[PDB]
């Protein structure tokens, strides 16, 4: 008896087999918003593993990455004409959810945001995200930027599976850049009763708060996606319920 989850859509997936244990509106399209950053970090993770970029490179911060372009949204607080290290931009993306850092990495990886988006969709396709399409590296709204809870689950799973060095970064609780400290918004990282080590948080303006989470217990690993909860407390509680049910499902 799957429990009731106060969310517009969700999916709970066994990480090992990829089997869906429970779901609601699993394949219905939504605006993923800041969860789009998981795809950005996925592409960055592949580039780092293959050696096309190094964590020690100095990245140019262009006009397009200027903090000035992202008023009202989360930022790492990067400045034009300076350089920032790849590892630092990565954490800005993952921990701080900084849109500025997304654009800077996009450019460092593929020259322009558009080409970076080409790599994002080519990876989405090879991962089996058949109901997803990206238009930018950060998630700000666009009619053609969409995904689904199920696809987002595949993405979370792929992060843990294919880019572990990138995935480890999702359990870091905070990050400081330029004397500005920001916390990882995934509150489940602080829960002592559970071993939640990811993944990413976000908000979709007409729907609500979202969370893509993963946790382990014994030899089990689950990936859960909850979309459209009414507030940050519900985002945590409903994800925790979803996950506990999965741990109990295998019994
Ligand atoms: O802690 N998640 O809102
Ligand atoms: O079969 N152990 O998750």
């Amino acid at each position: 008896d799957a429990p009731q989850i106060a969310a517009k859509g969700y999916v709970l997936m066994d990480y090992h087999s990829g089997k869906v244990l429970a779901e609601k509106e699993m394949d219905t399209k939504l605006s993923p918003a800041s969860l789009t950053k998981m795809m950005t970090s996925y592409v960055i993770g592949q580039e780092v593993k293959r050696g096309n970029i190094s964590l020690n490179d100095d990245v140019v911060i262009s006009k397009n990455a200027w903090a000035k372009n992202f008023p009202d949204s989360s930022k790492m607080f990067v400045e034009v004409g300076t350089t920032v290290k790849v590892s630092d931009l990565n954490r800005g993306i993952i921990i701080q959810s900084g849109n500025d850092a997304c654009v800077a990495m996009a450019e460092h990886v593929a020259g322009t945001e558009d080409a970076f988006v080409d790599l994002m969709n080519a990876w989405a396709s090879s991962l089996g995200m058949k109901n997803s399409h990206f238009t930018n590296s950060h998630g700000l709204d666009d009619p053609n930027l969409y995904s689904t809870p199920y696809d987002l689950a595949l993405l979370g799973q792929a992060l843990i599976r294919d880019v572990p060095e990138e995935y480890a970064i999702y359990s870091e609780q905070k990050f400081t850049y330029n004397g500005i400290t920001q916390y990882n918004r995934n509150g489940l990282l602080w829960d002592k009763s559970m071993n939640v080590d990811g993944i990413k948080t976000g908000h979709t303006s007409g729907a609500g708060y979202n969370l893509v989470s993963s946790a382990t217990e014994g030899n089990m690993r689950l990936v859960a996606v909850v979309m459209g909860t009414d507030n940050e407390n519900a985002r945590k509680a409903e994800s925790k319920k979803l996950l506990s049910y999965g741990f109990r499902f295998f019994e």
